[PDB]
């Protein structure tokens, strides 16, 4: 009754719920899908209350009835006299991604080249630069713009799955979970990183976070910002400090959603739940952090500092913002549970 089951995309997030399950005594459970899609209709039948979505997944849940709960909220320096669970959010920059040494590639010099995308669908790696590609070019067949890429959800048997890796098996090539390696901010970070793509579609944070010794991770340890370049959409390329004047757009930070029937008690319980295992949790530090997981983002970005209530109890077309909504609307017109 009171007690909540979380979706947990693919088995690496299932093994964090799990953990979370157990430290909160039964009052959070778990349930897996192999994609955001399946948890999405896990949601919709009932068998699931909730899980954290980006914004092109909220705009899917959405048609479909679900709504925002509470969103991820990262500190921030200004807003700082309020609390972080009543602070506004900010959204995040979606930025293009490249190698300084490979000089010469600017945004108007993209195509045929090699790109790096989060997943099909999501805010930053998909429906920003994908839009922005289909008008400029006036041509639906984005699916031809790139000579190779990796987009996790695509036919892997096309091209947009080239370069995906799978797991350390080679299986699971191009699924849309942390089992294929370039999957998500950090791998498609990753997939620009080792080289295998000249271009990533990723967000300001994911730049810094992997870079400078943020990391410790194997294949992040020597990366250096200064290695790495943006894309500004008037051809020209920039520092990774100047993502304030050199970004693709601002999306809304990804937030928890549920069925409209059970967004109330998924409030409360969260907001509990994160007073326990949170940033300054009870609990965090010495026994579990809901929002860590070495860099990796699972069930939660990493660099969450609170759960933040919503204010104006917006539906998920306020949450998103009208610019975005059409945005994507209008790139959906190139491609239940599709809703609407
Ligand atoms: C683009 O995204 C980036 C990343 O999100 C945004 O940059 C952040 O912006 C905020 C707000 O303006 C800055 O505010 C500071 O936040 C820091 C916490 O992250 C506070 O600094 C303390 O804590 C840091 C984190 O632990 C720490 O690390 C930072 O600096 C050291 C060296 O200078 C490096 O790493 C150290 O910490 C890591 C953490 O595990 C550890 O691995 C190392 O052993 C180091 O100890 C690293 O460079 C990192 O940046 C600080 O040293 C310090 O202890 C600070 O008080 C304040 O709250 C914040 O600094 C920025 N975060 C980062 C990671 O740079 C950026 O604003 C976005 N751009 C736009 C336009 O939006
Ligand atoms: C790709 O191109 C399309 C076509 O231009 C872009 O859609 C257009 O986006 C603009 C900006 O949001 C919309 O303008 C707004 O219109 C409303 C009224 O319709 C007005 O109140 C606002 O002040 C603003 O002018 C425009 O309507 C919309 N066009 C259509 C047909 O929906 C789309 O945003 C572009 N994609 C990307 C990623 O830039
Ligand atoms: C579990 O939920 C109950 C009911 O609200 C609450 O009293 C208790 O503190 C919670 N315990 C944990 C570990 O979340
Ligand atoms: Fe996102
Ligand atoms: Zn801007
Ligand atoms: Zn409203």
């Amino acid at each position: 009754y009171t007690r909540v089951v979380w979706c947990a995309v693919g088995p690496e997030e299932q093994k964090k719920c799990q953990q979370w399950s157990q430290q909160s005594g039964q009052n959070v459970t778990c349930a897996t899908a192999s994609t955001t899609d399946d948890c999405i209709v896990l949601v919709l039948k009932g068998e699931a209350d909730a899980l954290n979505l980006d914004g092109g997944y909220i705009y899917t849940a959405g048609k479909c009835g679900l709504v925002p709960v509470l969103a991820e909220n990262r500190k921030s320096s200004k807003h700082s006299s309020l609390d972080c669970v009543l602070r506004p959010t900010e959204g995040y920059l979606a930025v293009a991604v490249v190698k300084k040494a490979n000089e010469g590639l600017t945004w108007n010099s993209l195509k045929d080249k090699k790109s790096c995308h989060t997943a099909v669908d999501r805010t930053a790696g998909w429906n920003i630069p994908m839009g922005l590609i289909v008008n400029q070019t006036g041509s639906c067949a984005f699916d031809e713009f790139f000579s190779q890429s990796c987009a996790p959800g695509a036919d892997p048997k096309s091209r947009l799955c080239a370069l995906c890796a799978g797991d350390d098996q080679g299986l699971d090539k191009c699924v849309p979970n942390s089992k294929e390696k370039y999957y998500g901010y950090t791998g498609a970070f990753r997939c620009l990183a080792e080289d295998v793509g000249d271009v990533a579609f990723v967000k300001n944070d994911t730049v810094w976070e992997n870079t400078n010794g943020e990391s410790t991770a194997d294949w992040a340890k020597n990366l250096k910002r200064e290695d790495f370049r943006l894309l500004c959409l008037d051809g020209t390329r920039k520092p990774v400090t100047e993502a304030q004047s050199c970004h693709l757009a601002v999306a809304p930070n990804h937030a928890v959603v549920s069925r409209s029937d059970r967004a109330a008690h998924v409030e409360q319980v969260l907001l509990h739940q994160q007073a326990l295992f949170g940033k300054n949790g009870k609990n965090c530090p010495d026994k579990f952090c809901l929002f860590k997981s070495e860099t990796k983002n699972l069930l939660f970005n990493d660099n969450t500092e609170c759960l933040a209530k919503l204010g104006g109890r917006p539906t998920y077309e306020e949450y998103l913002g009208t610019e975005y909504v059409t945005a994507i609307a209008n790139l959906k017109k190139c491609s239940l549970e599709a809703c609407a």
